[PDB]
C-alpha cells in the first residue's frame, strides 16, 4: 500500500518533481513516484540523473498498473507491486537513466 510508501510523494506535478530533484545534492539516481497528471490510474516515477553533456537532469517514466494487478513501466517485466517494482529498479538500471537510488529529499 503505496501511499504510505516515502517514496510516494502522491499528487504533485512534473515541474514540482523536477523542483525537487534538480537540487545539486542529489547523486544520479534519486526518485519520486507520483501521480500521472494526464493518466488516469497511472504513476510516474520520476528519477535524476547527470551526465557532463547536460549536468543535472530529469526522467519522468509512465508506471501503469493492470486490473490484473501487475505493475510495469515495460509490460515485459511486470511487478506484484509497486514496492516490488522499486526494489528490482533500485538493482537493475535496464532502460532507464540510472538505478534507483535514494528518495528525493
Amino acid at each position: 500500500s503505496i501511499q504510505a510508501e516515502e517514496w510516494y510523494f502522491g499528487k504533485i506535478t512534473r515541474r514540482e518533481s523536477e523542483r525537487l530533484l534538480l537540487n545539486a545534492e542529489n547523486p544520479r539516481g534519486t526518485f519520486l513516484v507520483r501521480e500521472s497528471e494526464t493518466t488516469k490510474g497511472a504513476y510516474c516515477l520520476s528519477v535524476s540523473d547527470f551526465d557532463n553533456a547536460k549536468g543535472l537532469n530529469v526522467k519522468h517514466y509512465k508506471i501503469r498498473k493492470l486490473d490484473s494487478g501487475g505493475f510495469y513501466i515495460t509490460s515485459r517485466t511486470q511487478f506484484n507491486s509497486l514496492q516490488q517494482l522499486v526494489a528490482y529498479y533500485s538493482k537493475h538500471a535496464d532502460g532507464l537513466c540510472h538505478r534507483l537510488t535514494t528518495v528525493c529529499p
